[PDB]
């Protein structure tokens, strides 16, 4: 019941203590393991308020005390009053940075108390939330010097009022389907490429047209809105030793920003929560370029590297693979925008667990998605052992907006 | 109660039904998932259900549930453990478990091939030297000269778990691992112990990089004995790259036979604890983990130095780089010497099709993503898109405790 993890590279064990605070389910049994799964009232809402600021407090080293009791006090009667309750900017922000800290599939969490918060619970309109995004992107930017933010609009009330940004994430290529067969632009922005036309956005139809913002503010319909194109940043991709790169005619934004998921803090649920990062080396182009159901570009790659392309043995995807990720690191670096290899990032994140098992008696963590999906056994979590299980504040998936929003 | 896997990459669809058939447990439980997690004497009182279980599957498959024959063998079953506390399985019932202890191993890349495995029935063996027998026969059959067949030995079921038949080995096959006073390691750093324990039980070590580890068998419960493996009977490759002539200097082989010997099958509630099976090699095994994995052989560098790669910065991805090109020559040294091997786009590609089969006409198959996806490369072969059900069946192979930490010493 007090759980150890093993590195098997290393021979060191954690004690995880930190998972008997777990509150939610996993989707597994003791009959059947779900890991590769990708996805699994006013009586209801105190016990959760409680909850986070029975943590929050003791976070403070102020548990019992009278501030806190006061607070748990003013929060129980809101409660009993309008149903629902407000969130302190203290607690707001502590809430934040622990639902990415408790995000067991981010490879990324060392950074997690760095989060930059922007409040944007006094937005009303789409062209508000568009307002705070175009801010929430130049902040993030920072001339490629980038850095983590999260901006969070107005929580759920009754369901029928949510706020939410209906683009996956803040920046994304459109993707068309083609008169031939085949796909232009992006595959897997395919059909949200047809609902923003569906919503009148004029397509300059390109390879890398920057999808517009489909911003929804209090139930309302969603509006569409433009990103200045000055306030993306993106990097043309070449290879430092290969110059037929550079005429394959690609190039990647330099800010990854998910928008699309539900923050929960104290039983409150923010579902509109756009925030963002930096991206991580691998995830552009070994999943982004590479992927079947998106740029698959392989084959080009390795037509130009004249490989043997005839049996699967000669590894010539392996090694068009590798000469890619070679590629996007290069661009990213040359032109002084941030990303980290998966090297670095496996290694960074193996001493935060290290850090989280010594100061909170563990971490949370899911091994199909902390492992990098090329090279997976020379970066160091491959051989780690890992817990999940989950823990509140979270980010939780969503349904897209377009199979519920009553038009 | 059905469930539903999906696969992300081509939207298809599966219904598993077979994961009520489940009994044993997984580890995990609704608050904690522990899927990452490497590791998990028996009485009459629990034994003929665990038969009835088995019989009634067995009899299932032959299409004779219900029988005479049927009813029959679990009265004459059923007698002999409450008499004798446990029973023998007939020649056909080994076989099936054995099949199928295969085709429920969820963390197995290679099930497509299940049904083709070779059985070699080695339960009337009562020394070491028949052990020794035995195993000769085995690498022989398998080996073929290079063209690999699966196959399996099964030895002496336990009985009061005080007269247990084990191969110490890990694998028939593997490489010495030797310690040095300065802290380095010469030969394969993962048999180190192993390597020990022979010196220690009289092996002369050739102290090379390459030396072939004795057999150390034990039969009955009795101390376990060393015997040489003829190496005319050990098939080896060595390895060099198609277009880096420097890389046969590096002295590199490995052996074309992986044999894993230290797994305990359990079929109808009996426990094999010596039943050493062999297939062949996806490249991978060798070429990312058998080389390339800091507590191997660690060539990773030497190879990156001699294809002057920027070793400076992680960021130029020599590791990755000097990653794919050992797994090039690995399989192309095995396809010119006519040795059987597998890469992982063939293995998974395949997997993936038996996968899909197995859901149709069993109504699943469990496995483990975490081990199912190859250590290289993975979002690029098929399987790291697929969901994966993972549950465990009997017959099944177990995990089991190295028999120097639980074994009586004769003396
Ligand atoms: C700063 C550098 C960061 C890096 C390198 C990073 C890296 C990653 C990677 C590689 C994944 C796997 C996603 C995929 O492969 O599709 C991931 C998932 C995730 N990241 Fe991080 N991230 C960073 C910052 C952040 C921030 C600022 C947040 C939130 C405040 C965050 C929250 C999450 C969450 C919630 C998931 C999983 C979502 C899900 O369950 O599907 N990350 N991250
Ligand atoms: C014939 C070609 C075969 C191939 C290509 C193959 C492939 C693999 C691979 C790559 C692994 C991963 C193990 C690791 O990386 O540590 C594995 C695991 C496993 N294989 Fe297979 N295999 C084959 C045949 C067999 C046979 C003949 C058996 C049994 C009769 C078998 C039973 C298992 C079991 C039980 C595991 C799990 C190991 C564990 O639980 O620790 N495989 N297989
Ligand atoms: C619908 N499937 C859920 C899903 C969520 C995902 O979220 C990815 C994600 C989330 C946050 C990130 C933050 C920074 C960063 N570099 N990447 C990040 C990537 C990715 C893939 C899938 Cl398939
Ligand atoms: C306790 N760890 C379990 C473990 C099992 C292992 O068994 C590997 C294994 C088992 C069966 C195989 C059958 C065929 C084949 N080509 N490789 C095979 C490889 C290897 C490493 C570990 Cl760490
Ligand atoms: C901790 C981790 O689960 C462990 O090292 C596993 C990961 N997946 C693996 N997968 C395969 N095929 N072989 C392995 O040895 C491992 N090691
Ligand atoms: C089937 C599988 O669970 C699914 O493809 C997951 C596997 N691991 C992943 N890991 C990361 N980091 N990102 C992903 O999208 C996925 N996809
Ligand atoms: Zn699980």
């Amino acid at each position: 019941r007090f759980l150890k993890v093993k590195n098997w590279e290393t021979d060191v064990v954690l004690t995880d203590t930190l998972h008997l605070k777990s509150t939610l389910e996993t989707g597994c049994t003791e009959h059947i393991c779900m890991g590769s799964i990708v996805l699994p009232t006013k009586d209801q809402l105190f016990p959760l308020a409680k909850e986070f600021l029975d943590q929050y407090y003791s976070s403070i080293k102020r548990f019992g005390s009278k501030a806190h009791m006061d607070r748990l006090e003013e929060v129980n009667k809101e409660i009993e009053s309008t149903s629902t309750y407000q969130l302190k900017d203290t607690e707001l922000i502590y809430g934040a940075k622990h639902a990415w800290r408790n995000a067991s599939r981010c490879v990324g969490r060392i950074q997690w108390s760095k989060l930059q918060v922007f409040d944007a619970r006094d937005c009303t309109t789409a062209h508000g939330m568009f307002n705070y995004i175009c801010n929430h992107v130049k902040y993030a930017t920072n001339k490629g010097n980038l850095r983590s933010a999260i901006t969070i609009f107005p929580q759920r009330t009754d369901g029928k009022h949510d706020f939410r940004v209906w683009n996956s994430q803040l920046i994304r290529y459109a993707g068309y389907k083609q008169p031939d067969g085949s796909t232009l632009g992006d595959p897997a922005n395919v059909q949200f490429t047809e609902i923003c036309i569906q919503q009148g956005w004029k397509a300059p139809r390109g390879r890398f047209d920057v999808l517009p913002l489909l911003l929804q503010a209090n139930g309302n319909d969603p509006e569409l809105f433009q990103i200045p194109p000055e306030l993306v940043l993106e990097v043309p991709i070449r290879h430092p030793k290969f110059d037929w790169f550079k005429d394959l005619g690609l190039k990647w934004y330099g800010l990854p920003a998910v928008s699309n998921m539900l923050l929960e803090i104290g039983g409150l649920e923010f579902s509109a929560c756009p925030f963002s990062g930096w991206y991580m080396g691998t995830e552009i182009g070994v999943r982004n370029y590479c992927d079947n159901s998106r740029y698959n570009i392989l084959e080009e790659v390795a037509k130009k590297m004249d490989l043997d392309m005839r049996k699967t043995s000669s590894l010539w995807k392996d090694q068009a693979l590798v000469e890619i990720n070679i590629a996007v690191l290069y661009s990213f670096q040359s032109d002084k925008v941030t990303i980290v290899d998966h090297h670095s990032a496996t290694e960074s994140f193996i001493k935060h667990m290290e850090n989280e098992y010594r100061c909170r008696g563990g971490c949370p963590a899911d091994w199909v998605w902390i492992v990098p999906p090329m090279s997976g056994s020379i970066t160091p979590v491959f051989h780690q052992e890992m817990l999940n299980y989950r823990l509140t504040p979270s980010f939780e998936y969503q349904p897209d907006p377009w199979n519920t929003h009553v038009w």
